[PDB]
């Protein structure tokens, strides 16, 4: 069984911005997530191998975690902040779809997206 290669976090290709949204999503809500409680399943690409998952790539085509997130707002690959929600959204999803509604990673998840939702209820408006 194996992984997939993860999620890129730069590329010469895609253009690349710094907006005052982007650094919002860093030092505010990222910050706030990364070190949560629940965090810790969601800081790396699921490791389907390593946790004998080994059907959690045949349902889930767009992998998506906050490591990834990270490294992708320090870089400044994102062009701005709709982007970069985009990719929280799909961490979340992607844990909803492949997990059983109630169980723990879960509740886990519901908790850090409340969390989420209500920091980027703040969202500065662009300069
Ligand atoms: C919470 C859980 C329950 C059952 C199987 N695997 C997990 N883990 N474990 C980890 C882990 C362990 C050590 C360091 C960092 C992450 N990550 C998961 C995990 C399982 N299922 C998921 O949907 C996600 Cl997002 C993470």
């Amino acid at each position: 069984s194996m992984n997939p290669p993860p999620p890129e976090t730069s590329n010469p290709n895609k253009p690349k911005r710094q907006t005052n949204q982007l650094q919002y999503l860093l030092r505010v809500v990222l910050k706030t997530l990364w070190k949560h409680q629940f965090a810790w399943p969601f800081q790396q690409p699921v490791d389907a191998v390593k946790l004998n998952l080994p059907d959690y790539y045949k349902i889930i085509k767009t992998p998506m975690d906050m490591g990834t997130i990270k490294k992708r707002l320090e870089n400044n690959y994102y062009w701005n902040a709709q982007e970069c929600i985009q990719d929280f959204n799909t961490m979340f999803t992607n844990c909803y779809i492949y997990n059983k509604p109630g169980d723990d990673i879960v509740l886990m998840a519901e908790a850090l997206e409340k969390l989420f939702l209500q920091k980027i209820n703040e969202l500065p408006t662009e300069e």
